[PDB]
């Protein structure tokens, strides 16, 4: 999901 590196990450918002 976002736990590595997608659009995600960017905000941190889950970050998994």
């Amino acid at each position: 999901g976002c736990c590595s590196n997608p659009a995600c990450i960017l905000n941190n918002p889950n970050q998994c």
